[PDB]
């Protein structure tokens, strides 16, 4: 798994591979690994299938039940915090190979510079939350080769469309070096999901716009 | 890895995949593992890169040193025990994690006929060795999805040039399910090695041959 | 990590580092290891980062929990004996690698001389604590570094801006000599975090003095 | 550490990073990772200390000595495999912690093509070696890091000191990341030491132009 | 550690060294081990610092609990009861290292004999207690050279002058060949702690007149 | 143990503590650490006691050894691999508990800069060898409180005398932090000692000007 | 078992116990534990008994051959480093429970004057030596007790019989202290041996002058 974040002006964009596997065996092509968590928030996890798809179905319920006991979201921070918390709660499992390793993205609605109003917060297995303050962070077997591709990417970084292309190569690369992260699939037509929040909420990124950066990417480097 | 070799009319053809991987991390992309090893035997090996490359090369000196000494080359029963008990030698090494998996295809010059004169022998880590009557073998983590395949596409093999075409389908196909194995770069240009060996001879499949083929099973697959 | 703390007259610096990582690799470059916990106290924490930053939030809400139920704060020595007592309990997961080490200074309200008044107490992964009377304590991996470093720097301490300038050039050397210490980056612009505790209370050093500091250091070695 | 080499058009260039430790503790500054080994083949060594300086002087022993005793000096393949025989000599040893990772660079006198003499191979702990054919290559714990930072400035080498400058900025991005690999040290004067090598033969680069170039880089970053 | 006590005519002395180690590092030099737990008992303590100093702690507060609530101290034998069944009580977290071996000295106000109200009570790990009858008793790493020190020197105790010197004295042995117990330091000024009682109770000794007995001490060694 | 190592403009000075323990008990107070093992060489030894003794007896004979053998000394090159490969060779029985770490200093009669013709190699456990090029070095229980020491102090070093000095005020930091490392025994007369190697060879610092030294670092820190 | 043994002006005694057990039953009651193993040395054991006895037996007889091979009798020095090495070359044996830790005591012929030619070596498992110099040393299960008693009454020590009686109340201190160090037995008349070196050589010391010190020590203390 890789699942890249970064922000740019005015917003924040999350985006990950397709890929599941067994061992050397690849036994999925078409996992969707980023979640809208709510309408300002989405969440990325690598690990094991079944405790990062948990991960993602749990947090998401758990910020609309106090959004509706509440008739408040949470602040961004204690989003974060019931993240973490989640994790905490499964270091047991997770030395027993049962592990999720979430990113969290988002768009913090009472920030007061909306411009730089985007969030990324990397955790780890124990817990540890870390809000990113450089502008980008990845998770996963390849999150390293997507690191290191976006720092010397992201100075093209200017607005939503080249945060999401800067966004896809580092997917690319990481793929590129890490056979356990799924490259674009030009036979079957299966590329890297991604969600974009501002202002006005996340949303999914069409399959279409992906596809079309994917295809640029290996039209580059052929 | 895969290796597949399979039988055609007058001959033999095997192939191998470019991949090598540390882990999850492509270390490799242009690796070379299928060797000529004499004027009529062709060997892959699947494994530990230190120990089949170095299988491979010893092998290869070992049947011309024989053929030098005695004026003569080794029957093709003769090269089998030689690699058989050359992969036996390492079991110990191997179960170290020092594998070296060899595959044997050949040209029987002393056959009783020169259309059945192809031969394909599989070895295990015990040192192990099968000569294939069925047509076509495979070695190696994708060899399980090589062989399924080749179950399924034997049937149209007429020719040297529709068992190169099934050969490297079958690569294909091992590519699609396991990792470790390396698919057709398109973008790099590199594609899996081939050698075909009949009565005149082992030779290096051109390719540009091979890439032709890759492009129209990955055009067929869309 | 690397947390320094030390005594002036009239009151308590405490500075650390800003680095986190996993293994070799650096996966943090602008850590805050330095809390103000309460108006008078500074706690600065080693160790695992999940369980460090859980050990500083749930600390700071325990004293101002009492402080809001009884009226009035803790006495110092009721502070340091509730971060003892949550040490201790931490002692099983920190032997399977869950371990939070922290590094506790403060200014007794209540104490006899105003001048005197500053404190430095450290713990270890028992729930032991020791209040330190010779003028400086530092914990973390390049706590001995640290400790050594202001053993030869301490004389030149006479009030609170040279006692910043001593903890500066005590994690610049705990950083030469311990790679999971961070040392100052010129390049990004990250420095050392500072809290003074006089009698007015506990406050954050500005980036601008400890950066200025920081530039000291580094030429007068450089030459 | 980190040693990283990279072709150019008519040789190669490897640099190398000057950090010791023991564990967290930085035990040497100076340390001196990349040896001419012969007039046309440097060796940079990452893993154990004593191990790596024992290889790198024994490996240049090696080489002087066939060439005394034979009077021509061996082909770079000879050279390969007896670094590589060296490596996979001491692999139960390395298992014990006592680890050597070399990186092999070096011009091909014999080669026809003068441009393109330029060779990098590079190894692994049980003896295996792999010409490298992608134009550069990194060893030690800031590898991934360095070779991640080659894949996105390689477009840039044009000459020796494009190349050494991407050979810099290679080791500034590993040291970035990885705290086992030593950084420039403007207050000591401590920069990486590079070799150059065409065909003229293998050259230490002065201190002063690397020291240039990492100044160059570190007011670029700014 | 090494904690003495020793009986005198009409009263008894318990004295302390100042050293706490982290290992073979020095980590404490004025820990005060000595305590007065009410106003006829004192307790010292060896073993791991935190179980120590709560041990001292949380004793001086079960007698003075029981006092207040009951109007009366305890007997002498129920003090010794209770902080044997505290030891006993931490048996298995001392097998682990968290590790609190006590002292105990006291005036009987009780005492069959008023003459020989003094007392020594000496325990192990298991929470064993035993009145010490021949008139001195130590505990902690320099227990051994302490109680042979005394041995020799207890002749000279004839009131609680000479026995407050002669403990000085065998802390003074013990520190001599145990590295963990800590001797006068006359750099710092700092000396062992010491508490004396008799009829009229238990008060601290001031650290002038101890320093005094150690700087004699000091002088007839050299 | 610590042993320190120092170099000064003309030569180095190495000095060593007089402790040996077992356990927590002190088991010797006059070790003498540091050995002369030819005319310009010294090489102080930390860890097992026998073989550290081994080693430096064994060690002078090789040297010598091969100066009658081939009538010239080793070359100060040819003596640090002589060292690193008998630290090699003990490798198995040191992760057996026989360790045996040396620090060599020495005096290059083939240097170009006699000035700068002192030579002080560290070595590890596994016979790697690294020549110090800041200076100063030290090795054993309580090296880390020495060379912090030594940083700070190091300034001051323009001639011998003033080497020593240092070298004594680093062995007494590192006894001060370290119960393994002996401090100056004032009681029985008892210093550490130091060997110091210039162009006309090495030679033993008699205990009079050690302690001269230890007392007036003593009067200096006590006020 | 205690072995002691001191320097006196003029000479040497060494003295130890007669006991030797088997776990907490005492199985011998007469055991001779100090050798004369040279005309001007002694050595006394401690450990397994047969390990103790083989290292004497075998000691004197390697000194005496190369007395009678060269015709001169090795120097002091060369009689330390004869029983180093042969407590080295048990250590394998030592670490299964075949232990023998000798001590030696000898009288210097060679040595500057007749005042200083006493000589005490003490040794450890590995085969390290010591030449001791604070006039006095032990060893056995009860040597701190004796090393403590002897610190106190070495200002005694004018003479060899002042010598001996303290050594022998050293060991009185340790049968006091240490249940595998035997006590005087007033029943059997059996009394610890001891042996007197001076320039006049090595002399085993009569039971009855040992008897009589034994009965004064007794006395005094009753
Ligand atoms: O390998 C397994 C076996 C389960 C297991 C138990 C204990 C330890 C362990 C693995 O050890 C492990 C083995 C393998 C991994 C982790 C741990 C990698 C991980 C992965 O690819 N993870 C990518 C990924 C990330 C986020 C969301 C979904 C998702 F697939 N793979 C896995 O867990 C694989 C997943 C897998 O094959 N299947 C087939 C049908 C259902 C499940 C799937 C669910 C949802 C989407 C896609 C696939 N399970
Ligand atoms: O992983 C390693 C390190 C050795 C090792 C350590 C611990 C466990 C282990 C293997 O256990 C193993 C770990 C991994 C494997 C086996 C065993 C898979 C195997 C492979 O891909 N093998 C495919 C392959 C087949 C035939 C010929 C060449 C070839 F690469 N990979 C390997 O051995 C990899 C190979 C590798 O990265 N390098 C980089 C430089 C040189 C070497 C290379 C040589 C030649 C060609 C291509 C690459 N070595
Ligand atoms: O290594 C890890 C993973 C958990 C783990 C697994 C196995 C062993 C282990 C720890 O065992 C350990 C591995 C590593 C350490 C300790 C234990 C060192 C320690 C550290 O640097 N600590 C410095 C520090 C001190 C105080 C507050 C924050 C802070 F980072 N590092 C850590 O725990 C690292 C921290 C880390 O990478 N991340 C990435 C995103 C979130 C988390 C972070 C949180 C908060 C601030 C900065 C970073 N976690
Ligand atoms: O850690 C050690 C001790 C040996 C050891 C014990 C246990 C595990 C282990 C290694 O396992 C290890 C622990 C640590 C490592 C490897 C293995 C990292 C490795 C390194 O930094 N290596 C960088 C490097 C690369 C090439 C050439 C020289 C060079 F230092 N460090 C090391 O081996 C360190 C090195 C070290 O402190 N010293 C001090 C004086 C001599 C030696 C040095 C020689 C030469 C140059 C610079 C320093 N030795
Ligand atoms: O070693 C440690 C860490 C806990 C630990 C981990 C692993 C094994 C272990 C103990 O196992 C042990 C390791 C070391 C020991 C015991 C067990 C010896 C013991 C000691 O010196 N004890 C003397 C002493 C006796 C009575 C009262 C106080 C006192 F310090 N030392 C200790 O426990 C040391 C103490 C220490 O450094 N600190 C620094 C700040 C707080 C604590 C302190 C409290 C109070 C007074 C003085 C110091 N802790
Ligand atoms: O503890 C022992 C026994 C051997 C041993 C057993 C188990 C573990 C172990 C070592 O593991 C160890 C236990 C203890 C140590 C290391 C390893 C520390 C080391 C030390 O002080 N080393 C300082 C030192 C350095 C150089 C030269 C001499 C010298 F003492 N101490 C030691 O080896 C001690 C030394 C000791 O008591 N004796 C008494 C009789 C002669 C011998 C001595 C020789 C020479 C000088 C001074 C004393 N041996
Ligand atoms: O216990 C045993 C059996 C050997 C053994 C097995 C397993 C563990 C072990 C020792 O481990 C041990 C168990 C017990 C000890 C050491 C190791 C103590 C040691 C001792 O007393 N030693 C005093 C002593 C010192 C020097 C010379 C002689 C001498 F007896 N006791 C011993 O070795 C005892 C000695 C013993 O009972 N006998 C009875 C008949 C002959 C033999 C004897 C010989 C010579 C003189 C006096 C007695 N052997």
């Amino acid at each position: 798994t890789t699942i890249v974040a970064l922000k740019y002006p005015g917003g924040v964009v999350m985006a990950g591979d397709r890929r599941s596997t067994q061992g050397n065996m690849i036994s999925g092509r078409d996992v969707r690994k980023v979640y809208i968590t709510d309408d300002y928030t989405a969440t990325g996890i690598a690990g094991t299938a079944a405790v990062a798809v948990e991960f993602a179905r749990l947090y998401a319920v758990e910020l609309e039940h106090y959004e509706k006991l509440e008739g408040v979201p949470l602040t961004f921070a204690g989003k974060i915090n019931r993240l973490a918390i989640m994790v905490r709660g499964n270091l047991a499992a997770a030395m027993q190979g049962l592990l999720a390793l979430p990113l969290l993205a988002g768009y913090d609605i009472h920030a007061s510079d909306p411009q730089s109003a985007g969030r990324i917060v990397s955790f780890d297995a124990a817990g540890g939350w870390n809000i990113e303050e450089e502008g980008y962070q990845a998770v996963g077997s390849g999150s390293l080769f997507a690191k290191s591709s976006m720092k010397k990417l992201y100075s093209q970084v200017t607005d939503g469309d080249s945060g999401l292309r800067v966004a896809v190569e580092a997917l690319y690369d990481a793929a590129d070096d890490d056979s356990a992260t799924g490259g674009p699939d030009l036979v079957r037509g299966i590329f890297p999901t991604a969600v974009i929040i501002d202002a006005d909420g996340a949303v999914d990124v069409p399959e279409s716009r992906i596809a079309e950066l994917a295809r640029a990417i290996i039209e580059s480097r052929s």
